[PDB]
C-alpha cells in the first residue's frame, strides 16, 4: 500500500507541473500487467516448498520492460508494482528503449544453500516465462541476487526456450564469460561519475582537486568515490559504512579502506584519519556530496546545514522532498535519484544490445556508449529544469513521463 501509494504521489506531482491528459495518468497509475504466480522448489531434505513470485510490468509502450528482481523475506505486490514504475522512468529517462518492469521473490536466501538458490532461480523462470522474454520483460540484478543466479536463470530460459532465439538477451547482469558485458560492476559508479562531471560542467567548476564525501562505502559507494578519485581528479576526504564515517583533509585512496573494510569487517579508525558519524558527515564543507547508504538519510532536520556546491544521490531516493526544496533554496544542484544510478540500467541496456546483436564490446566502447547517454540525458533534464523553472527531480520526472506519454500516444493507447 505505502510504495505504490508513494510512487503514485510521486507521479501526480510530476504530472501537475506539465500538460498530461487524464487518461494518460490514469493509465500509468495501473501497471499494464501483474503476475503472482507460486514459485515449488525440492529442499535439501526433500520437502518441497513454494514460495510467492511477483513479476510487475508496469509499461511497455516505449519497449520491452526493464526490471530487477530481489529475493528478501519482506517486500510485496504492492513494493514490487512501486519498483516497476521507478524503473519505467528511470529507463525513460535516459532515452532507452525500455519499459518499466520488477521481479521478486518473498524468500530468505540466507538459509538457501546453493542448490536450494539455484532450484529458486530456475522454477521462478519456469512458472514466469509466459509474460518475459528478450523482446517482453528483461530481468535484472537487485536486492540479493547475484550473476551467477541469472547465469542460472538464463540457462532455464534457454532450456525452455530450446535454443529458439537469442536466449542470452533475456536477462542482463549475466557473467562474462556467458552473455555477460563488460563495466557491469562500475556500471552505476561510472554513471554517477559522469552525471557529477556534466554537474560541474553545467555549473562551470573545475573539479580538480575538490573535495567529495560519500556516505556509505559498499559497491557502489566505493566504486564512485574511485572513479572521482582518479577521473575527475577530485580528493575523496569522507567515506562510512554502516558503522561510522572517516574523514581526513588532505585526502583518501579507496583500495587500501577496501582493504581495511575487508580485514576488519569495517573501516572504522582508519590510519591516520578521524571517526565522524553520518550526521556530521552530511555537514562537510566539500564540492561533491554523495548519498550511496541507506535511503531518506537526508532529511528536513538536517537539509539546513549541507553546503556542498554539487550533491549527487546515488542512492534511490535518500533525500527527503522536504529536504530536497531546502536544497533547491540555497542553490544546491542537485542529481534526482533515479538519474544518479542510471548508470546500472544504462549498461545493463548495453549487455542486451550486445546479446541480441551476437556482438560484444570491449569496456572502452561501453563507457564511451555510457558517457554519451549520461551526458544526453543529463543536459535534456537540465534544459527542462531551466526552461520550466522547477527541482531537477521535477524536471527528470517531467522529462520521462513526457517520453512515455508519447509513446503511449504513438501506439495509440491514448487519444489525448
Ligand atoms: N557471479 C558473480 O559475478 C557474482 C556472484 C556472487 C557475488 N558477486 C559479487 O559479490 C558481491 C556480494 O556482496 P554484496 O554486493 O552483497 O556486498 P554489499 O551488499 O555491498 O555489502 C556486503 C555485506 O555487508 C553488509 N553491508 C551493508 N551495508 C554495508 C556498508 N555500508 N558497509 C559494509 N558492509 C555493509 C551487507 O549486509 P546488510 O546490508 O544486510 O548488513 C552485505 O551482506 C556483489 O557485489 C557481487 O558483485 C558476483
Amino acid at each position: 500500500i505505502d510504495p505504490f501509494e508513494m510512487a503514485v504521489k510521486q507521479l501526480e506531482r510530476a504530472a501537475q507541473y506539465m500538460d498530461i491528459s487524464e487518461e494518460a495518468l490514469e493509465w500509468l497509475k495501473k501497471p499494464m500487467r501483474i503476475v503472482e504466480v507460486s514459485v515449488p522448489i525440492e529442499m535439501d531434505d526433500g520437502s518441497v516448498k513454494v514460495f510467492t513470485g511477483f513479476r510487475v510490468q508496469h509499461n511497455w509502450a516505449r519497449g520491452p520492460t526493464k526490471g530487477g528482481i530481489r529475493w528478501h523475506p519482506a517486500e510485496t505486490l504492492s513494493t514490487v508494482k512501486a519498483l516497476a514504475t521507478w524503473m519505467t522512468w528511470k529507463v525513460a529517462v535516459v532515452d532507452l528503449p525500455y519499459g518499466g518492469g520488477k521481479g521478486g521473490i518473498i524468500v530468505n536466501p540466507k538459509e538457501l544453500s546453493e542448490r536450494e538458490q539455484e532450484r529458486l532461480a530456475r522454477a521462478y523462470i519456469r512458472a514466469v516465462y509466459d509474460v518475459i522474454g528478450p523482446w517482453t520483460d528483461i530481468p535484472a540484478p537487485d536486492v540479493y541476487t547475484n550473476p551467477k543466479i541469472m547465469g542460472w536463470m538464463m540457462d532455464e530460459y534457454e532450456t525452455i526456450m530450446r535454443r529458439k532465439g537469442p536466449a542470452f538477451g533475456v536477462i542482463t547482469g549475466k557473467p562474462l564469460s556467458i552473455g555477460g558485458s563488460l563495466g557491469r560492476g562500475t556500471a552505476t559508479a561510472q554513471g554517477a561519475i559522469f552525471t557529477i562531471r556534466e554537474a560541474a560542467k553545467a555549473l562551470g567548476i573545475d573539479l580538480k582537486g575538490k573535495k567529495i564525501a560519500v556516505q556509505g562505502y559498499g559497491n557502489a559507494g566505493y566504486y564512485t568515490a574511485k572513479l572521482a578519485k582518479e577521473q575527475l581528479g577530485m580528493t575523496v576526504v569522507a567515506v562510512s559504512d554502516s558503522r561510522g564515517g572517516i574523514y581526513n583533509p588532505d585526502g583518501l585512496d579507496p583500495d587500501e579502506v577496501l582493504k581495511w573494510k575487508r580485514e576488519h569487517g569495517s573501516v572504522k579508525d582508519f590510519p591516520g584519519a578521524t571517526n565522524i558519524t553520518n550526521e556530521e558527515l552530511l555537514e562537510l564543507e566539500v564540492d561533491v556530496l554523495a548519498p550511496a547508504a541507506i535511503e531518506e538519510v537526508i532529511t528536513e532536520k538536517n537539509a539546513d546545514n549541507i553546503k556542498a556546491k554539487i550533491v549527487a544521490e546515488v542512492a534511490n531516493g535518500p533525500v527527503t522532498p522536504e529536504a530536497d526544496d531546502i536544497l533547491r533554496e540555497k542553490g544546491i544542484l542537485q542529481i534526482p535519484d533515479f538519474l544518479c544510478n542510471a548508470g546500472g540500467v544504462t549498461v545493463s541496456y548495453f549487455e542486451w544490445v550486445q546479446n541480441i546483436n551476437g556482438y560484444y564490446w570491449t569496456e572502452e566502447e561501453v563507457r564511451e556508449k555510457l558517457d554519451k547517454k549520461m551526458t544526453k540525458a543529463f543536459w535534456e533534464v537540465y534544459n527542462t529544469h531551466k526552461d520550466k523553472n522547477i527541482h531537477m527531480r521535477d524536471a527528470a520526472y517531467v522529462v520521462a513521463v513526457s517520453r512515455v506519454y508519447q509513446a503511449m500516444k504513438d501506439r495509440g493507447w491514448v487519444k489525448k
